[PDB]
């Protein structure tokens, strides 16, 4: 008949699917930390710190839907902040729970740990709401329950962080079990009738005029669960279908429809050309910023722009506040094949040519790897690439259809993808324990979030982690200061890190040629995730892929411009 | 003739005693590190993550005076917020520097990379005004000057933390070089000359008057400043000298006056009786947090208490806004003497004897360790403890003369210490060469901050690394769940953390035995700094100092209360 409201919490997280929980434990929240335990088939992490349980919440939200951290008043939510900022940014439904000082310890302003000594307890909150969708301090046990709801079906229908505050005391108070037997309501509130039959109709008649369109996927298409819908638009239309950096993965690189991945001026030049001189373009979900697109380059020949987001859309000039594309894009595929029926396919570009054969004593070379890398994925994996060589790198690489890519291309947080990997292996692993996680992570990055390493270890977890050894921040010296001192870091022996942190079952390698990364990647049981691995790959120094060293020139000029 | 903003604000910080500048480089913030290698006596420390750069900022500046740390706008300031909240919270004073995008760059919105993706370029600031005592973000190159100036002076006289903002064009906009001729007034303003002699004329005839007057020096007494004029306080008068835990190292130990720690109930009978006993109690820099006082459980038997602090007196009922403590202390050196020439002294609580000849193979423990661990420190150390079992047993460890105390007793952020050594090892190499810097660690802390090692071993800073392994989060398991997983923690190998972070002139040692304790601290080797050492301490899971085991419950009993 009665729960815990701890309990409950943890009973709803079940519900939606969340069975791993993040963060690390303070006086606040120990009490609720028990209740985990209550339930079947959640866990608790565990994490080496708070930042880190951040991100790794970042990553399994994307990957498994949305996720739950706990952390501790004061020192615990204030060292997620940047973690949660990343997931508001890029659209990652987190919910970030804090442990908070029971209400009668607030009432009495008590001198505690953990406060600005003030006695001041909603500075946290008001700090967090700045970077939150919505919030809720919990103070009272009667309508506690709802806003637990409110809360994870906020966290879940928009993608974005949500704040929950529970008072110690709270927790351990009884609630009414019959509330669990009605589930949380997740789904989105249809779109006005009228507005959204304008759009439909407007669209369907742009298409039918259209000799040369275009499909053009970015981040919402992933963020916002809309996939499926561009996957079957793609099909019937036969119409050529490119990705950005940010929403590579979002539609599959085997289709014989697709195009490549649209930069702007970065782009390859019969990428750029074949997107530029589209008569319509269907753009699904997009996020313009500086690394997404070249520093704003996109040169678009026509004014025939459809705009698909979330919570809006966009036909030419004309916008459409509130029309969600989740239903647009469903209602669309009713009559799309129709309205297309007069196409005659344009060609699309055809993929980047496989690497010549080269002597095995061939130094690595960035170029080299991000074409070989397509090799060694399959469909299924997980491939996490950070802020640096890395995430302008992987643009280059094909992936298997089914792959679901990681770049944190907005908010741009170097170490993010130490973190992510833990979160995205865990729900990897509730998801199908054959699917493999791949992270490529700069060894300046590394140093950041290296202890979340540790994580994985103990609860088993097996990730690739190639670090890519260059001596220092490569991107930045690109930026500014090549041979600045700030741009270098101090040398760790990288492959000393798994066994450091207690690993016992793992494998560490080494690859510093082209013969060397063939052998390695290609062996049949290193293709197995069988056990972690750490493979340490030796490039140079002022190495990176072209688009970076753009890129870099743009930025550098646009942070000095006066 | 001109100089540029950037090169103005390092030579400002060369003048005010701040050499190490703490922090990441991001692009926005790159041109402006430049201008540190432009200044002779700067350098730029190079942290493995922005949230150990401001625990640093705050470990230096704790022992230098003031400190600053640079970040990049959103990832790197964000990063760095639990570091800046705790300096708020224990009143250090660490000017913040964040680079954030060019003035033209956030006047045309550009949808930037470290941005929420909303083009709203006011919203870190506005989250980090909440733990600042002010903050400047700089627009015009013709205040800039003065306005770097203010942010300097008032982080310094404040001993708060202060967010400076630099958009990455201006820092290399030129000023009148001819500024610098100037001095910061780095001064507090003068007290207002009625009310301060009023205060000290009150207190004079207090002290005549007295029969068992006691002194009690806590947090703000070394935080703001007036240790000199509290020691020779103790020296003119002569009346025994206690200090709280917070407030440790500010006083002498080994001085005939000595009366020991003050943690109201949890004080040794001897102590509390002969604080409570008082009938005038001289307390200066009160802060009553949780742990400083045994849950709040103070029994003073008089009324007749002068309140010195910071910004006011207080004594009895009458409060004395504004009236400064520096300048009440400094005057009172005057007169105080023959105020208290008529005082009788009475005898002060004896120091806890030393430990008992033990067998070589007896096993650690806490208790004993704590004891014995007097004998290894020389004066002129500083010592730190993190929050654990640390922070609550080095109260019981008797401190040489001149010794500089760290622990962290209100904000309480795990992981503090290792960064906050890296910044107090900076500062202590640019006072005296000699000077030690000793930690006290938990296996569990360690983990969330373990990196900043790192930079150590980059700097060739020597301090003296005890990791307290333990199993896991001892302190937590007293408080409640002994055996809950969450308090468990994945088993590192910690004497191999030197070596991964690429040290090449180090020592490890494990100590696990009161012999094997004794020989290594006893060294003459040991005892001098010459290179970075780790020594893992093995300690039994569930051994505290009994203070902890009684704080612990107070604390559990705290936040279950309904
Ligand atoms: C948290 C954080 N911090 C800082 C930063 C910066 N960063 C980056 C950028 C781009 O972002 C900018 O600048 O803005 S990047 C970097 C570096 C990295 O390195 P690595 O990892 O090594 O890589 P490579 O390139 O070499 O491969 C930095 C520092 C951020 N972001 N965040
Ligand atoms: C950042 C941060 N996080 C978390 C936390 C919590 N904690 C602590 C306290 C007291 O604070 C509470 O509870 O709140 S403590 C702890 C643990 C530690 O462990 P170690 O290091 O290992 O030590 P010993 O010696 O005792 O064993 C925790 C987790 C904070 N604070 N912060
Ligand atoms: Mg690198
Ligand atoms: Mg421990």
């Amino acid at each position: 008949s009665e729960i815990t409201l701890g309990k409950y919490l943890f009973e709803r997280l079940k519900q939606v699917n969340v069975n791993t929980v993040f963060g690390l434990p303070g006086a606040f929240n120990l009490s609720l930390l028990d209740k985990i335990y209550e339930v079947e088939g959640m866990r608790w992490a565990g994490n080496a710190n708070e930042l880190n349980a951040a991100y790794a919440a970042d990553g399994y939200a994307r990957i498994k839907g949305m996720s739950c951290i706990i952390t501790t008043f004061g020192v615990g939510e204030l060292s997620a902040l940047n973690g949660i900022a990343g997931s508001y940014a890029e659209h990652v439904g987190v919910l970030h729970v804090v442990g908070v000082p029971s209400i009668s310890a607030q009432a009495k302003q008590l001198l505690l740990h953990h406060t600005l000594g003030n006695g001041d307890f909603t500075v946290f909150h008001r700090m967090s709401a700045n970077i939150s969708e919505t919030t809720a301090m919990i103070t009272d046990i009667a309508t506690a329950p709802a806003e637990i709801d409110r809360c994870i079906r906020t966290t879940y229908v928009t993608q974005r962080p949500v704040y929950l505050g529970l008072p110690a005391n709270l927790v351990d108070l009884n609630v009414p079990a019959k509330l669990l037997q009605t589930p949380i309501d997740m789904s989105l509130k249809p779109n006005d009738a009228e507005s959204e039959k304008e759009v439909i109709d407007t669209i369907l008649v742009l298409d039918k005029d259209a000799k040369n369109p275009v499909i053009l996927a970015d981040a919402c298409c992933s963020r916002h669960d809309v996939k499926a819908e561009t996957k079957k638009l793609i099909d019937l239309t036969q119409f050529p279908a490119f990705v950005t950096p940010m929403g590579k993965g979002s539609i599959d690189e085997q289709h014989p429809r697709y195009g490549g991945v649209y930069v702007g001026t970065l782009s390859k030049p019969e990428v750029k050309e074949a997107v530029e001189s589209a008569d319509l373009i269907l753009s699904v979900g997009a996020l313009l910023s500086d690394f997404n697109t070249g520093s704003f380059s996109y040169s678009y020949k026509t004014k025939n722009i459809v705009e698909f987001h979330s919570d809006h859309m966009k036909i030419r000039n004309a916008t459409f506040p509130g029309v969600q594309m989740k239903f647009v894009l469903q209602k669309l595929l009713t009559a799309i094949a129709d309205a297309a029926k007069g196409y005659k396919p344009v060609a699309v570009p055809a993929r980047t040519p496989a690497n010549a054969a080269v002597p095995a004593s061939t130094p690595l070379k960035q170029e080299w790897m991000w074409n070989q890398l397509g090799n060694f994925l399959q469909e299924g994996d997980v491939v996490i690439a950070e802020t640096g060589t890395s995430a302008f790198g992987i643009n280059q690489t094909t992936f298997p259809n089914n792959t679901y890519g990681i770049s944190q291309v907005l908010w741009g947080s170097i170490g993010f993808t130490t973190g992510a990997t833990l979160g995205a292996a865990f729900a990897a692993e509730e998801i199908d324990p054959k699917k493999r996680v791949i992270l490529f992570i700069g060894d300046g990055s590394l140093q950041l979030t290296v202890q979340e390493i540790s994580t994985m270890i103990r609860w088993g977890l097996k990730p690739y982690l190639f670090v890519l050894n260059n001596d220092g921040y490569t991107i930045e010296k690109l930026i500014h200061g090549p041979k600045a001192q700030y741009n270098e870091i101090q040398g760790w022996d990288h492959l000393s890190l798994l066994p450091t942190f207690g690993a016992k079952d793992y494998e560490t390698h080494r690859v510093a040629t082209t013969g060397e990364w063939d052998k390695l990647t290609q062996d049949k049981s290193f293709n197995d995730n069988s056990k972690i691995r750490m493979i340490e790959v030796m490039l140079p120094v002022f190495d990176a892929p072209q688009n970076l060293v753009e890129q870099a020139k743009l930025t550098a000029a646009t942070n000095a411009k006066q």
